[PDB]
């Protein structure tokens, strides 16, 4: 797994 | 939700 | 489709 | 864009 | 690297 | 964070 992030402005990663 | 990207290069906003 | 990419670092592409 | 879903337990959908 | 569905109402797969 | 399922064929499920 890793993690991607987005954009909310604040970084949020997600990890999958 | 927030907007990740990825590279088509174009930058592209997904929003999720 | 594009490639999102994710932190593992390594950068690890998805295409989607 | 469309509904994806997943398990949580109950099924819950997820605009992407 | 697989097939993902979501419903649009119809029914779409998306190769992830 | 859930279960999400994809087709491999066999169905897999994916933990986002
Ligand atoms: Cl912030
Ligand atoms: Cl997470
Ligand atoms: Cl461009
Ligand atoms: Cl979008
Ligand atoms: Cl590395
Ligand atoms: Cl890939
Ligand atoms: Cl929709
Ligand atoms: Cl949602
Ligand atoms: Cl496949
Ligand atoms: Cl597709
Ligand atoms: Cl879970
Ligand atoms: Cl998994």
């Amino acid at each position: 797994a890793c993690v991607f992030f987005c954009e909310d402005a604040a970084i949020i990663g997600l990890a999958v």
